[PDB]
């Protein structure tokens, strides 16, 4: 049972200290160079955002007091011969004091001092990345040392040297000759030689750094060729710079059939793109134009995850290691935020045109039911329930109708959906429990995708309207003749065809087959590809078979019943075969090619 | 355009000056609070795992001196009413001394000190979990006031008082009536105060310290239930025992039909386990977008990332792994160079537990094949490696034509009864056995005299061509080979053109077959394994002008000898059983995808066929 020793006995007789907690380096550079960083090649991408921000920091200066605005750029230098990465910037750049705070003291940012020394959160507040000062110290877990050479911009001031080696210890020294700005010398480690290469370079800045608002420069050739798309204006951007931008986020060929622009800041200040590719069948996470993860399942539900695109925000809370803060207690919001714009977005879409949307539900259907099944507040799946299109029994064929306007036409009196699941509409506008339906003037909702049946089930309810299956409810041939054409058909087909009947709507079909067992007409067609045997598919599924007497063949048959015995029953196998082809119920005529190829031989003997 | 600032103009000019890293406490502090852990969760599952590695190291002190070994028990209490959690344990404990020295140092634990002070690795070094010396900082996320009672086990130590608000400083007195062990009292925030719950506490613990070394009690109710099986040796548990470990990482009141004890230590420390579901996965599952990562018998909650292969995702179970790094976040470090080594060697472990499974039961294997098989193709598709192809490709199963049926045989032993005149493996795709028997392009193939595979899943033609080799032999298909490999011919030339007058729009060259038997004719495609996968997923006039079927006529089937007085009687009709010929080599091919007009042609075709009788 219960046996706990929890007991408040323990009292305080002593003497209280006031001393500070302690904070030395010795661990703490071992943990940021082997347990800080998820992935290695992280450390210039650090030194990138420190170099943009120095830039940021100088524009800002420099506008505030008014004068001319000389170059600012970052250079990246890499020598395959020394074995050594050099990253330059012309920021406002460190004094020996400035040095000594921020480079000599873990987490001491300048950039959050500068931000607190700001006050108007408006001029470069949002272009600041560096806050919580240990980016720099990444460069260790890849370098043995490092020399920086920084010299502050103010008229007179004068260059220093910086030396460390990652053990703790840093050796501060005078350099001359440095010009304006900061110079970071990095020599790569024995195992970490792979980054003296250009193309891993290259591909560092494409990843992470493509989108530096200052010109970057790797061996004099500048590359970032993306001006931030998503942070101005959507209608200033014109269509042809949103294909191009999609094709490299999403790392695809294709083009975006829908462009979302959302701007609106009611939570956080959100600055995303939104793209749904065109290829029928992963949204970049971005922070201060810097990237913070390429897959990001978590700012976006995972039935979303269909569509591509880059979120970018200036206030998400981000993690030590510069990755996004998981489930935390403002991204939820940001989620729902995200996927009730997206679902407005979608049902836009359908209003401006339906035909567009119409091919773009019958693309990514499966991504609209998955979210509705694994959904878990009940409102969530009503708005995703909107998105869903099917085809009613009292509108023509080709022409979908959602579940909204599906309640527009529905009656007063009435106050629960009808729902079929069949595998096309030729069953389910013959089936009896849609006759039973029939009989009265409501309408059902025909459902022919695969997870139809699940989704509905699971959705339970919509518009507060229960959701209820139909399966849970429950020229011509003389009389005489036709009377005895049934009895021998039941002879041929006793295993296969349960009875035959008399059908008046048959223009120039000559039969069709019908079902009472659409939850096992889905059976009949997932057998397809397991254990489809002739002999065995009949008792299984056990169909009905109608023909009408006003069709040649139905009327040929009674002739060839006694003048071609041998005949009759080949054709009457063929022309059973022919309705399950027409109703669907058999994916590929594979099987009737065997038949059909011998009826023929015989049936033109006397031509 | 290429202009570059970089240069070497830089020199040393003063005299180096001695200094020391320094570090700021409140902005660590604030970091470890607010940016280090993603989950505010996770720090109650640090101090569990601290008074875990303290209850060790009380362990190994008491068993050094061979004496009598204490009671081991740790508290989890929680008051509602208080908005307080309580954490107590039976630890070594901690002096002043010890106190000062690792909490209030950052990122220093006496627990990296009592490893180094092993001097043999090998007894409790694989049982301490704290690394990084700021677990216990985690807890100032939700906790604004911080109480610690404390005392070290030695024999006359005295208990101690340690206060800490989270604001970089701390105090530290001495505290009466203190007993062994360290006792945590943390206060909640007025935001986080969902923390103070039984059922917060209990499902964060359960999602994290479930295989805890020592028993758990919250509120004096045990919690543990489970003893992390995949630590002992594989023969000691019981097929029983899987079963109810299997229903916890599982989640599911199923039976695991395989499980895979996996224990190896020269290329990693890998303690893990595999079940494999007896079920048949549900197609709205696979659909949809695995294992648990264990460290220490911890919780790394990165199932993210697929540590594991994606085409194995339909296993479940746990990889414990004490060797790999973990980051300040006490997570996964994604993309590592040694977390890459791990993916790599539980596949290939997984691939040959799977090889031996079917060596030991046929007609088990069978049934797991039968059900799990789709995983299999979509990973040689999916693979990057051609190497990976073919070990994956050793789980595929197929039945030839001189076996009977019933019996499946794999690819290996497929090539060892296989002729050795010839690099090429031979294989058709058809709904059954007995439509292959028939089928036109087996027919053909029977000249030469050579065993033919037979596909009947979905996706098994598009995996026959992704893996494209199988220990060094091709693999062809039988409509490939027939591609690249009675009438007279006056009467025949004459149809043979006038065919193409009426199958232009649909055909574009037709040839004479000497091989077919029984069928009237059949189309080869120059690739018709891309043919059938591009108009059977993706998906007239504007696919035959893509396709291009190369359809040929059999002249001794009776169909084309008719056609010669059918041509000259009746002109009106040769050309509609033409196109019905043309439709049933069509449909043989696989390539129909249309079949709703295929009825109403074949039914008018009949109509004025035979209508004379
Ligand atoms: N290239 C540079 N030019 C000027 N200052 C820099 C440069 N790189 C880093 N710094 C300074 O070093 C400090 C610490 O940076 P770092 O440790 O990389 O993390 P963070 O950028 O988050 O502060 C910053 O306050 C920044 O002002
Ligand atoms: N419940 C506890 N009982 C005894 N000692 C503890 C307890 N919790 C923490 N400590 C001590 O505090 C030190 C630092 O712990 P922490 O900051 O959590 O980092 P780590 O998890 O790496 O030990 C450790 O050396 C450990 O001895
Ligand atoms: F650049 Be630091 F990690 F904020
Ligand atoms: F648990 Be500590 F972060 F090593
Ligand atoms: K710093
Ligand atoms: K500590
Ligand atoms: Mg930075
Ligand atoms: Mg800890």
């Amino acid at each position: 049972p219960l046996h706990s020793i929890i007991s408040s006995t323990e009292s305080v007789q002593g003497s209280t200290s006031k001393h500070e907690f302690q904070a030395e380096t010795k661990k703490l550079l071992d943990i940021v160079a082997r347990s800080l960083y998820s992935e290695k090649e992280v450390f210039i991408r650090e030194l990138i955002s420190n170099a943009s921000d120095a830039l940021e920091k100088l524009r800002h200066k420099l506008v505030s007091d008014g004068q001319a605005l000389p170059e600012m750029e970052i250079h990246l230098q890499t020598n395959a011969e020394k074995g050594t990465i050099t990253i330059q910037d012309t920021g406002i750049g460190m004094t020996q004091e400035e040095l000594v705070s921020n480079l000599g003291t873990i987490a001491r940012s300048g950039s959050k001092a500068f931000l607190d020394a700001l006050q108007n959160q408006a001029e470069a507040s949002s272009k600041i990345i560096g806050q919580f000062g240990v980016g720099f110290y990444s460069a260790f877990m890849v370098a043995d040392r490092v020399e920086v050479y920084s010299r502050s911009a103010a008229p007179g001031s004068l260059g220093y040297q910086w030396l460390s080696d990652g053990s703790g210890v840093f050796e501060i020294a005078e350099a001359s000759g440095v010009r304006t700005g900061t110079k970071i010398i990095i020599h790569l480690k024995s195992d970490c030689k792979e980054f003296s290469s250009e193309a891993r370079v290259r591909d560092v800045v494409t990843k992470y750094s493509n989108f530096v608002s200052f010109p970057l420069y790797l061996n004099g050739r500048r590359m970032n060729t993306l001006q931030a798309i998503w942070m101005m204006d959507p209608k200033d951007v014109g269509e042809w710079q949103h294909e191009e931008f999609y094709r490299y986020v999403a790392q695809a060929h294709d083009k975006p059939r829908y462009t979302l622009h959302y701007k609106t800041d009611a939570p956080l200040n959100i600055r995303s793109i939104f793209y749904v590719p065109d290829m029928k069948p992963s949204v970049a996470l971005y922070s201060r134009k810097v990237l913070i993860q390429t897959k990001a399942t978590d700012i976006l539900p995972k039935w979303l995850r269909f569509i591509r695109g880059v979120v970018d925000s200036e206030d998400i809370p981000l993690n030590l290691s510069r990755e996004l803060l998981q489930e935390s207690a403002l991204i939820r919001k940001l989620r729902d935020v995200l996927q009730q714009r997206l679902i407005k977005f979608f049902i836009d879409q359908s209003k401006k045109d339906a035909e567009k949307y119409a091919k773009f539900f019958e693309d990514y259907g499966l991504f609209m039911r998955e979210g509705i099944v694994t959904a878990t507040e009940q409102e969530v799946k009503e708005d995703i329930a909107k998105l869903l299109r099917y085809e009613s029994s009292a509108l023509p064929s080709g022409q979908l109708t959602s579940l909204s306007e599906y309640a527009s036409r529905m009656r007063a009196g009435t106050r629960n959906i009808y729902y079929l699941c069949a595998p096309n509409r030729h069953l389910a506008e013959h089936s009896p429990y849609y006759e039973a339906m029939k009989k009265k003037d409501t309408e059902v909702l025909f459902c022919f995708e695969q997870f139809d049946e699940l989704t509905l089930l699971h959705l339970r309810e919509f518009d507060k309207k229960k959701l209820i299956s139909v399966e849970t409810d429950i020229e011509c041939l003389s009389e005489k003749e036709t009377e005895e054409l049934m009895a021998w058909m039941r002879n041929v087909l006793g295993s296969r065809v349960t009875n035959v009947k008399v059908t008046l709507r048959l223009d120039t079909h000559p039969a069709m087959v019908t079902v009472l067992e659409m939850g096992a007409a889905r059976h009949f067609l997932r057998m397809q590809q397991l254990a489809k045997t002739q002999e065995e598919r009949a008792q299984l599924l056990q169909p009905t078979l109608e023909i009408n007497p006003r069709h040649a063949l139905i009327k040929k048959l009674n002739q060839l019943r006694a003048s071609e015995p041998g005949l009759a029953q080949l054709l009457v196998d063929q022309i059973y075969e022919n309705a399950m082809i027409a109703a669907g119920l058999v994916d590929d005529p594979r099987a009737m090619v065997g038949r059909l190829n011998e009826l023929l031989v015989k049936a033109l003997e006397r031509h």
